């Protein structure tokens, strides 16, 4: 699934703005789109997704994790190297000016002899090639730094004298962009560095975000072997409103749960690893935590426990995984009794994510029925959202053929109830499907293209809401067609 | 404090938060919990808690330790040096042996550091020196009820002040079977030069030292009088008072 990316997505996802700043100006707004504004993103569950693959170790995602980042480090070089000998202007920024003479003096050293080009010394008298080049000598330990971790156990190249975050990486660049803009030159900034700057806001510093999941029944073993040990009961014999209890005072409380020892198993084991090495690991390169069958609230917390129990600097969020017909029943329940705990409400933000799966939905009950019901489920978890003033995005587990939820990319947006996208959301692209849609050059960006036309237009032009006659007729046959089933 | 901590030490859920604030204080002796670990268990002596006062004050570090991670959690010897902690020693001593858990992992030894320094400071010399043989002498009772191998730690100093003096004049001038088998004793600085400056002095210390001590063992002196007794309690306060 990488290949994609760096061989058709990297270099596209640029192209594709461009194409978005053409139309803009066509209808009149003389202003590219942003920068920053990111209207396509990238994520991955290749090896992140550890649910019934026990074979996608805690070690597995350090692996993964660590590679996309030296994946990512190198592109960029290839990028500034060359960018460098693009932007050899003179005629600089004020600010920019004092930027460049101090890097000059610091660095004072030239020897690098196996620099194919920009070896010796630059002199401040080309203001970015300066800056530019500290960013690709900061971007080499980065790469370096990578390689060694991956190779051996660690690396002689420190933290510092690599990037480590995103914002270490643009203040330079956005510098260089206002410099130009300021000093004249806009257009010369809004070339190949407008086009790198977006890299940075789709890409980010490991290619894409990775997303975690694994059933909750193992969060379960996990907590319950905690308390087993600890002598106080058996989490698992607990009844929801004892479980949201303990669970919610842990939260609250200051003092560690975890005991050193604790009676380790494969899996009990094998869950915590996990946990640490989203801690070892940036705090960027991750996506959500999902949670397949994972029903009451309890276990929506349960993780947000071991996740700052077993250390985590910046938590991921947490996202369910409704799929299982029953379960997109009863889904805006439990999404209504969750965002009722307090504490939770209180650390989410607004902000919250549910994921919704079509492939075993229509598996144990009708296509029809399955189809509708997913209509129904998201269309009221985005009142239950709303209600409680929640920006409830939903994460679509769109198959390859239609019977797991498949289809057009236009038609099957459409098909979504009206006033549940706005500029929001997840879709899944399973395995063969990336091949589809990203195989070929005019293949990807009819893909990016698509999205969001679709997305667009599904939020300032909505589908029809559904007659009452209709929901009445519809809700009827689903149950024949699921009796039929 | 007692409850608690005994509680604390018999339970299997942490304790010291990872956010926990530092001062440039507690941080200092955390710290030097940490150093205990790494270093290899037979490098190191016990932790004394000078100042020592009540049980807790040593179950305290006996759960610090165990709560910064240690191998052979060095053992915990009290410091009894104001008259005060003295006099209430003997009390202090036997609750801790009183407690099954420290009980067992006393493993029937046990010591206890008793100061000549600042206890002479509070109260004049004559009512500590006095003081200190009581407290000698009623700890070890306390020990030989428990059957404990109780040790006594002497923080002798350098002049008379500081409980100064020839060696064997002072072991024996200590309360007749508390020595026995074993005794700690400390060379101030200045000292140290004295009793191994030269190699024949360095000889003759280690001859006075075990030959004292054996004596002590099988040649003890003579137990005070209840007349003597009486009246040294009593010239001790009234030391203490004009002083």
């Amino acid at each position: 699934g990488m290949s994609y990316i760096h061989e058709t997505v990297w270099k596209g996802v640029p192209k594709f703005l461009r194409r978005v700043d053409t139309a803009l100006k066509n209808i009149g707004i003389n202003e590219r789109l942003p920068y920053n504004v990111s209207l396509i993103r990238f994520s991955s569950w290749m090896g992140g997704d550890r649910d019934g693959n026990p074979r996608v170790t805690p070690e597995v995602t350090r692996d993964v994790c660590l590679l996309a980042r030296m994946m990512a480090a190198n592109l960029y070089i290839d990028q500034i190297e060359e960018l460098m000998f693009e932007l050899s202007m003179w005629r600089c920024n004020d600010e920019l000016r004092v930027r460049a003479e101090e890097l000059h003096s610091s660095s004072g050293s030239k020897v690098t002899k196996y620099y194919i080009e920009f070896w010796k010394q630059i002199p401040p008298n080309e203001p970015y090639r300066v800056i530019l080049g500290h960013v690709r000598d900061k971007l080499y330990n980065t790469r370096e730094r990578a390689r060694h971790l991956l190779a051996s156990g660690v690396s002689e190249i420190s933290a510092e004298s690599s990037f480590t975050s995103i914002e270490e990486f643009l203040e330079p660049l956005e510098l260089c962009y206002k410099s130009l803009c300021d000093c004249g030159d806009k257009a010369i900034a809004d070339g190949s560095l407008l086009d790198l700057l977006r890299q940075v806001f789709t890409f980010g510093l490991s290619l894409v975000k990775l997303d975690i999941r694994q059933e909750s029944e193992r969060h379960t073993d996990v907590i319950d072997a905690i308390t087993t040990h600890l002598g106080i009961g058996s989490y698992r014999e607990w009844p929801e409103d004892k479980r949201q209890e303990w669970l919610l005072s842990e939260l609250r409380g200051k003092r560690p749960l975890l005991p050193p020892d604790l009676p380790q198993t494969d899996e009990i084991a094998d869950v915590i690893g996990a946990f640490h090495v989203l801690a070892e690991l940036p705090p960027d390169s991750f996506g959500p935590y999902i949670i397949s069958m994972a029903t009451a609230p309890s276990d929506v917390l349960a993780v947000e426990l071991l996740q700052r129990e077993c250390g985590v600097r910046q938590p991921l969020p947490v996202v369910p995984l409704f799929e299982r017909l029953a379960d997109l029943q009863s889904a805006p329940a439990s999404v209504e009794r969750l965002f009722s705990v307090d504490w939770y409400m209180d650390r989410i933000k607004g902000k919250q994510q549910v994921m919704v799966g079509y492939s075993d939905s229509g598996k144990d009950a009708g296509r029809l029925s399955a189809a509708w019901q997913l209509y129904r489920a998201q269309e009221e978890m985005a009142q239950v959202a709303k209600r409680y003033g929640v920006k409830l995005t939903l994460f679509h587990g769109r198959g390859g053929t239609v019977g797991r939820g498949g289809g057009p990319t236009h038609l099957a947006i459409l098909s979504q109830p009206p006033d549940t996208i706005n500029g929001s959301i997840r879709v899944t692209v399973q395995g063969e499907v990336i091949e589809f849609c990203f195989g070929e050059e005019h293949l990807c960006f009819q893909t990016l293209q698509r999205f969001t036309a679709a997305t667009l237009e599904h939020g300032m032009h909505p589908p029809v809401s559904p007659k009452p006659e209709w929901r009445k007729l519809m809700d009827e046959m689903a149950v024949v067609a699921t009796e039929e089933y």
